[PDB]
């Protein structure tokens, strides 16, 4: 019954049928994006209208379309032709991943470049890389991918060990033409292999690890109903999945006594970008919007038991559209389980004689995706005590280059002749807040140091201050770790038993934000990434911090455009957009396959409850 | 055989015997501190000399002594009388915890104060609190404790719910006299109970938690030999225990191929302080050095299985001295176990077809201590990938006060009339570094942003810089989260296969440091807490950032005095002292017993290894 249920194979087939019937999905059409839309505000009272949004590409060169369909009613709600030079190109298509290599393989300029390096064309892999927006006037309105080459010595070889530096090509993937081949000079192609399953490199595998067995003999403590509605230790939510964003959480709420209290209406990673900090012309255009350009959900891994997810696991298998509108299941693409999380609360009291210990747990909802060389795990955690946390786990194989003779200020050395350009991985979490309902506001809270003097004669006092963010023009904020800066989302009309507005406090990691010069193309295209926290007034068309069409799209859309409306956010339906990232100077330990590193944020209750919410957790 | 083995009951009895024989431990003597000393540098070549350091108090008012004993040889090495007005009072004795309440109960000023508030003296608990150093000239050279009162309605009641504000007393615990009773006026004693095992407050306990069973059917992957030598997944270390510092790690090293490579010679929490930020004269003197004044090891809990520590647990039961020199065992005071830690590394490669997943694990060494109202867990983690981490878990019951009518800038409200003064918990980790041996140096590494222009025409480049800390005068450093500041400890004479010095990078949480005015007593006594990172040249008498005797001791010792020597630290035997803390504005959710909150730091290999050290971890 839930209008927040996952899309079914039947719904996708039905979208396909509706589009076909309407004349919108002929043989030259391809689906670049398809997803279910969330219910409108206040829609709970009226019957279901399941609506799907679709981006349709045309392989014959005609203009693409944005279409909204009502699958409930079997109708097209809207269909509009896109001018991509203005509003952006559609996301990269799965079917385009081979095309850059294939076209380049019979291009005389490319062949000449490979022959100069004594490389067999049959062994040269070409990564199909997003192009961005730079100085090349001919690319405006054209679907371009750029290609960087990596040598694969044999079918099972890791090509990332053998980058071909000094060479890049640009390709029109619709007209199937090579627009440019740039060769700045030969660099040695690094020779050592990076085959992390080769016994010669691993050596003898360890025999020292004894098994760890995690079981739940009575099954898990959470229930799943309606396909994707979770109930666990007072928490209530729906687990969505979108081909762009991946796992999306809806209707996060906590049952406090008899009342189901909303906390967050929708939580997602709405963008993620990987900007590279190497000024070589071979890579200086490199910025991968894994979410906006590639669609991270589309590449979600099938997760194997006792392996990717350990313990008593409940899986969801979300369905997405292929390029023709046929449903494709991602088998075991979402893991759900609960985990022990050490001590929750503990006190041994001298005066009462009472010794008390309770254990913590968390509910985990995750998926893992692969974007070329990168693999990322996206983890959402709900804790017994009301805390909500997100963690990203970055692994895979680092993107490589040559390591210049005489070193580099922008590239680290991994192996002889092998470099790894510096880069960042920067995420935007979009948290459509609903603290005890939709009437919310945000305050920035700083620690306040106090001067020794009257009222503070021993110079020990310290305090804090809160500044309400009243309008969008005032709500673009930066971190200040030194002053312990956090942001509190509260409901000014809902008070706890102490007559204080209920709230949740966002605790950031205060990692560096986007490092690029403010006048760069990337600082404009990923403007969201330049500041730690943005707050907007909710609008149904304000979905991504980079806008709907990121591929080859200049600035003009996204968060800077939204906040220009300067809307009231003081006791209104608001959305918090938190930027957080990893700055990666690759280390030798990252090669040939990288150990996981992490980043994230959390939100903790701040006078939301009337006392600890975990007093009813039982012993042992 | 190991000179790093835990102290045995026999060794403590033997220290007692040696002291007795030497005339140093008559009936009026009490042991305030006793611990084994680490072996001298280069001592491995000569036979064992187990030496113990002892602080001896005299209950009849004579001067205390610092004594070093050789238990191996049965001799007193040194014994010196202390002038406590100069060098500090000895740590608070367990036997003094009752004395403040007992003396106050027959004092007419105290009795008058309680009668003004209609409080039955038999129900008034008095916390025995460290005094610090303020304006009271008569306290210099005297052992003083201060007392704050809390009402206990019945034997099992949580007295913390019922603070008696407006009242404080000072007591000489040797002469057994009450020096001052200060009554600034009556405040309502908060009435609601805080009994977190009372069904009236908890409500019906949850029946929704299904069991989680963590077992190791073949036993653990670590070995323990010589009582406390651990070997686990290439790591090697010895687990020490000291009554002051608690768990101390010695000789942390990693077996890389055939070579045992040192990383850290000694790791401990060498101090921890809890400064309070309430300017009321009732509490403005409050700063608890839990380590230096109270001795956190002494109060380590006995940890119950399936409860405090879950899984296949190996315990150590360290032995300490009681006040008379008799050995006392802390049964199951140290937990050791390995834990699954999610995904270690993962890649699904498009070109090779190879899908690869490996799981991570960590070795955990922990203890939990109780200091009055506070309970703290101290956790050390070793990970497969070479990472070393510390985490402190803070829980217990918050220290309370009245909540003033009309609010407070320095106290939060928890319940009707019940306040919690703002405070911090600030730790100092002392890391005697040995990166590939003792010849080490520290660099501060910052991210470097670059301007769009020649050499960087697209404005995408970013870099980093490292500054070697060459002498102690230059090695007192602050955090800079915005620039991604870290500190690298390297060995300039030990290079990896890429001709780079091997190293480890310290990643701080960049939480606020000590907030008190720089001219306060606490800023001087806890000077270490005002800066994030200090580096000293190793010296055997430079053990604690606050010096040997913290109780009622002004500035003059500790880190500021050590670094004045301005010694060479550029390729020398050095020690890193990292300050990290929690700033706590108590929330309603913290009452009546606080959910765990955490702080810590970690160190990750940085070109220490020649490639990933976990390529030999087996599948599944
Ligand atoms: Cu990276
Ligand atoms: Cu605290
Ligand atoms: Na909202
Ligand atoms: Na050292």
């Amino acid at each position: 019954a839930s209008p927040f249920r996952l899309a079914s194979a039947g719904e996708i087939s039905e979208v396909q049928g509706i589009l076909r019937t309407a004349g919108l999905l002929g043989p030259e059409k391809r689906i670049a994006y398809l997803g279910v839309l969330d219910p409108a505000r206040g829609a709970g009272s009226e019957a279901e209208d399941r609506r799907f949004r679709v981006f349709i590409h045309d392989v014959s060169g005609a203009r693409p379309q944005e279409v909204t369909v009502s699958v409930t009613n079997g109708t097209v709600i809207s269909a509009v032709e896109l001018d991509t030079a203005a509003t952006g190109e559609l996301p990269v298509l799965e079917e385009e991943f081979e095309v850059v290599e294939q076209l380049l393989a019979t291009d005389e300029r490319w062949l000449k470049a490979l022959a100069a390096r004594n490389l067999d064309v049959s062994k040269v892999r070409v990564a199909p890389l997003s192009a961005g927006v730079f100085e090349y006037a001919e690319e405006r309105g054209r679907r371009i991918l750029r290609g960087l080459a990596f040598v694969q010595d044999f079918p099972e070889d890791s090509a990332w060990a053998h980058p071909v530096d000094g060479l890049v090509a640009y390709v029109d993937v619709v007209s199937k033409e090579v627009t440019r081949v740039i060769d700045t000079g030969v660099f040695p192609v690094p020779a050592e292999h990076g085959n992390y399953t080769d016994p010669e490199l691993t050596g003898p595998l360890r025999t020292t690890q004894k098994p760890i067995s995690i079981t739940q003999p009575e099954g898990p403590s959470f229930t799943v109903t309606g396909g994707n509605h979770i109930e666990w230790e007072k928490w209530s939510l729906d687990v969505g999945f979108d081909v762009r964003e991946g796992v999306v959480l809806h209707n996060i709420a906590f049952r406090d006594g008899d009342r189901l209290r909303p906390i967050i209406n929708r939580a997602s990673i709405a963008e993620m970008v990987v900007p590279y900090g190497d000024p070589s012309p071979i890579r200086s255009w490199q910025n991968y919007f894994d979410t906006g350009e590639y669609l991270v959900g589309q590449y979600a891994n099938s997760l194997e038991l006792g392996c990717d997810c350990l313990g008593d696991i409940t899986y969801l298998s979300p369905v997405i559209s292929d390029a023709f509108g046929n449903p494709r299941e991602i088998r075991n693409g979402i893991c759900m389980h609960e985990e022990d999380w050490g001590i929750l609360a503990k006190h041994s009291d001298l005066w009462s004689g009472i010794n008390y210990t309770r254990r913590n747990r968390r509910m985990v909802i995750s998926f893992f995706t692969t974007i070329g060389n990168y693999d990322y795990g996206f983890y959402w955690y709900l804790y017994l005590d009301g805390t909500i946390e997100f963690e990203a786990k970055a692994t895979g194989v680092v993107f490589t280059s040559a390591f210049p003779e005489g070193g580099s200020d922008n590239i680290s050395q991994l192996a002889p002749g092998l470099g790894a350009p510096f880069h960042q991985h920067i995420f935007s979490a979009r948290l459509d807040m609903a603290i005890d309902g939709f009437t919310n506001r945000v305050e920035e809270e700083d620690v306040v140091r106090q001067t020794m003097g009257p009222g503070n004669e021993r110079g020990n006092a310290f305090s804090r201050k809160r500044t309400v963010l009243t309008r969008e023009s005032e709500a673009v904020r930066e971190a200040d770790a030194r002053t312990g800066r956090t942001w509190i989302i509260s409901n000014p009309e809902s008070k706890n038993r102490l007559n204080e507005p209920v709230g949740y406090k966002l605790h950031a990691h205060n990692q560096p934000t986007l490092l690029a010069d403010p006048g760069s193309s990337i600082a404009r295209r990923a403007a969201f990434a330049t500041k730690d926290l943005w707050v907007t007034r909710y609008a149904d068309d304000e979905r991504y911090p980079t806008g709907d069409f990121v591929n080859q799209h200049s600035g003009g859309a996204g968060l800077p455009s939204y906040i220009a409306q300067d809307r009231d956010i003081d006791g209104q339906d608001i959305v918090v957009w938190h930027t957080f990232g990893l700055t990666h100077f690759p280390r030798v330990e990252d090669w040939p396959i990288m150990p996981v590193d992490t980043v994230g944020f959390k939100l903790r209750p701040e006078g939301f409850f009337d006392r600890s919410p975990v007093l009813d957790v039982p012993a042992n």
